[PDB]
Formats: C-alpha cells, structure tokens, sequence
C-alpha cells in the first residue's frame, strides 16, 4: 500500500460528472472497436469521463463533455500505441492529425477516424477559436508518444522536460482553458510559464507514481519501443539504487514541495502587481488538476488491477 | 530541519574525551594554525568526536590513529578549497609518496611531517593493516581535484563520485584497522552491494547538513577548490525546487537507504553468507551512518 503525504490542495470534482460519464462512455461503448467483453469493462472502469471531470472542475456545463470525450479517445489511442511501433505509431497518430483539424474526411468504417473528426467538427462549432488553440498541443502530445528520446538514456532533468510534452501539460491547459471559456492574453500567458512548468512536473510524476504497475507490466508484454519503459521511477531507482516502491515514496515528497512552489509562485505573481482575475483562476485551475489527477490516480482500477 | 524517523541508534567510543584533548592538542602544536579564531574553530569542529562516532567500537590503543588520519584529511581539505584544481593536485601528490614512507618529509613543513609521522606509526602498530588504507585514502584525496566537479552532473553519476570524495572505502579500511577486524578478499566481495549503499548515505547525510558551509565556501574561496558539488543543489536543479525543499526529498531517500541495508544484510544472514567478522564489519557501517548523522546535526562547523 502506498500512503500519500499531507497536502493542502483540495481535489474537486465537476458536479455533472455522473451525467457526463454514462453519456461519453456510452458514446464510445457504441463507436470503439473492443478486442472483448473484459475490454469494454475495464473501460468503463478506468472512469475516463471522471478523471477530465477531476482536472476540470470549474468547467462550463456545456463543455465539459467535450474534454470527457477528447482525453477519452486520447487515452485509447496511447493504449494502442504501445502495441506499436515508433514507425507504426507515428503513422497511426499523423493520420489523424489533418482528420482533427477537419481538413480530411474520415473513414465511417474507421471508428478511431470519424470519432476525432465528429469531436473536432462539434468543438469547432460550440467554439471555433478557443478549440483551434488546442490543436497544436495535442498534436504536441501525440508526437511525443513516438519520439526517439524514449529510447535513449535520461537523467531526472532531461526526463521532465521531456514529460511536459507526454503529459500533454499544454494540451491540459488549452483544454482547461476552453471548458472554462476562460480567455488570456498572450501577456498572461507568458506570464506564468514558470507556473505551468512546475505544475508539469507535479502531473507528471504524480501519474509516474500510480501507473508504474500498469506500465512495468506492459514493458514485458507489449511491442519493445511502444510498450518501452518511461517514468521517473524507473529512472530514480537506478540512479539513486533503490527499488521502485522506495521511489514512489520519494518521489511523492517531491510532488508536495512543487505544490508549495506552486503556492509561493502564485504568491509572487500576485505580490507584483501581475495577477489578473483571469490569471487568478487559471493558476487555480492548475491547482484543481494537480490535486485531481492524484485523487484519480489513487483510485481508479486502470492502474490498481 | 526535521529528520524522518530512523531505527539507527548512534553510539560513541568512550574514550572520545581522552582522545580529544590528545589529537587536537598534537595539531594545535604542529599544525599551522593562521589565528587564535582559526584554533578556536578547529576544536570546536570536533574532528576526533566523530570519528569515535564514526569507529565507535574501536580499539582503545587504535582510536587515536583514526582520529589523527581524519583530522588531517579536514585540514588539508580545507586548504584545497583555496587552492585550484592544479594547485591542489600539486599539493596532495606530494604527500602520497611521504605517506607511503618512500619519501622523506620536510621536517619544516608541518603537512609533511605530520603526515609522515602518522603512516610511519600505524604501520609500527599494524603493518599489513595500514598498508591497505593507503590506496583507498589516495582514492579520496586524488578525487577532490578531479575536473569532473567542474562538470554538470547527474544525482546517478554523482554518488558514484561521491563514493570517493566521502572516503566511503578508506573509511572502511580505517574501521577495520581500529578495530582490529582482519577480513577476506571473499568477504569483503560479499558486501560488496552493502558498502554501496551505506556510501549513499554517509555521502548524502553530509551533504544535507554541510550545504550552507559549502555554499559559503563556493562563494567567497576559490572558484575550482571551493566549487559546489553536492546533492543538495543537484537535486534542486533537477527538480527546480529549492536547497532546503531538496533536503527534505534527499532525508527521505536516505532512510530507504537504511531500510535497503537491514535488507540487504538479513538477506546476507538468510543465505549462510554473514560470517562473524561479517556481523562486526556491517554493524560498523551501521555505526558510520548513525554517527555520521549525529555529527553532522550538532557540530559547529555546519552549523555556524
Ligand atoms: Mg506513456
Ligand atoms: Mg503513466
Ligand atoms: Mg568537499
Ligand atoms: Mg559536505
């Protein structure tokens, strides 16, 4: 068992979840090709719809089953990844990258193809500009599931800078930020790079942390570069020479002190006179998905069993 | 800066008194002490308190022997941080022949003397023993002028360094001749796995402690002899936390470095591998580390 250390965040939860969830998982229950029964379950209790509803609390109702469906399909797509090659897996995410912005038709006997296209069209239309500036990030993070670099050798340094792109920490954020309506500035944007760094980090090896049974099993069982092992616990334990639970423990004090770089990042911002009431719940927003993909994390059976 | 919980209890060599007043009075007389403040803060470093916290189980005509080797090792340390990377290189080369005994020291120049004299003696007391500290302290003084300080360095890449900067074998060599516990060759293969990890340790325990006196030193010695190697600030950089939120994260790593240990040598107990001489030598380490934390929470050369 692996008992979390005391932190001051507060996960919470969007209030729609239970609507959200038997409608976005019923969507895919009808669409997505399972191999089986076991898959479809499994799915289900991934709680997929849940975990978007954990990052994106203070979603706008009408939008947050935008986001359940875009991390849904997204999470089912890196699955089949990992049976993949780094040759097939990119060839499987570029040709679904002109599909998502709507420049070429889908396959209707295809369901990964006309479930993104189907998404990206309805998004385009609730918001055509806020969705277009998601695009580019989750492209970023499909990408990254197929760079080379996974196959070489990292230091802890180099692996979260890597990270930031396989979290898909600016895809959560454009995501957030459409769910909410909550536009900023190019100003306020950069304003917080530091901010959403730190928040990377956290998500990162939070996720490192829970998923590591998940992923340890698929290194032996799944395609060789796919299925490769690539986690900040792994990478730890061998510099440090301890063994993988020890990391967790290590790790997890880690992930509260970037919560209290978080808390004194933001404090900064809003000693200088920089923080906007659109800053104000954007980095409050960060907060919702660190604490959220750690509560998720606990207790969802994709990475208990 | 609150420690985690450990289940390592510290013990000190009762004759830490004793031998106190006679190391440091034998550098207060021979060693080249700048100023009366330069004395002062060398006996309240306690260089022969840790060392009996160190070797707390060591024989009583031996302890003294420990202590002087250590003590000297701070002083010249010390001395380097002044120095450059060649300077001290110079420096240290020279004394490694007049260890050995194969060189003559200038009877005018304290280091040599000293350093001379200390060999000559624990040799006289236990040759075969002594002989076999010599390579491992050469290790530890040669590896505080290697240029890879000066070079970026990775928490993996740098205990494996540390591992000699920290003097973790010279350190087991020395306990062993304290405390008069003859080895083998396939002995010492055995804990092999142990030293590696109890290294970790002793390296990281010092560094969490001593990283504000290092800091200091990086900041107003010389730019190579002074220069900021730690896991303290290699930590920070890597995870873009503070020095004292790396502090913290590295406490915890080194009690699952304690729990690796009694791992480690209950799994060398299950196989019939832990012999008598085994048992002394891996409670010893666990000596080292205990002893090593005490230390380094209370002296005053970390803490002022
Ligand atoms: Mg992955
Ligand atoms: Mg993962
Ligand atoms: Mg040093
Ligand atoms: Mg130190």
């Amino acid at each position: 068992h692996l008992e979390p250390p005391p932190s001051t965040f507060q996960p919470l939860c969007h209030p729609l979840v239970e609507e959200v969830s038997k409608e976005v998982d019923g969507y895919f229950l009808q669409h997505w090709n399972f191999p089986n029964e076991k898959a479809r379950k499994k799915f289900v209790a991934a709680g997929f719809s849940r975990v978007t509803c954990l990052y994106f609390p203070k979603a706008l109702d009408d939008r947050i089953h935008f986001a359940c469906r875009l991390l849904t399909v997204l999470f089912l797509i890196d699955d089949l990844l990992e049976y993949m090659s780094f040759e097939e897996g990119s060839a499987y995410n570029e040709k679904l990258i002109p599909i998502s912005r709507g420049d070429v038709l889908p396959d209707r006997s295809i369901p990964v193809e006309y479930i993104i296209y189907d998404l990206w069209e309805s998004m385009r239309a609730h918001d055509r500009e806020m969705a277009d500036e998601i695009l580019e990030p989750v492209f970023l993070f499909m990408r990254a599931h197929t760079d080379r670099t996974r196959a070489r050798p990292m230091g802890l340094g180099g692996y979260l800078e890597y990270r930031e792109r396989d979290v898909g920490k600016e895809l959560l954020a454009a995501l957030m930020r459409f769910s909410m309506g909550l536009k900023l500035s190019p100003s306020e944007l950069q304003r917080v790079r530091e901010i959403d760094a730190n928040c990377s980090k956290h998500l990162s090896v939070v996720n490192d942390i829970y998923s590591y049974e998940k992923e340890l099993y698929t290194s032996k069982t799944a395609h060789s570069e796919g299925g490769i092992l690539c986690t900040s616990v792994q990478i730890l334990a061998q510099e440090a020479d301890v063994t993988a639970e020890a990391a967790k423990r290590v790790l997890f004090v880690m992930c509260r002190e970037w919560e209290l770089r978080h808390q004194l990042l933001v404090a900064r911002l809003s000693a200088e006179g920089l923080e906007t009431p659109g800053l104000a719940a954007y980095v409050e927003g960060l907060e919702y998905q660190m604490s959220g993909n750690e509560l998720w994390s606990q207790t969802t059976l994709r990475y208990s069993v």
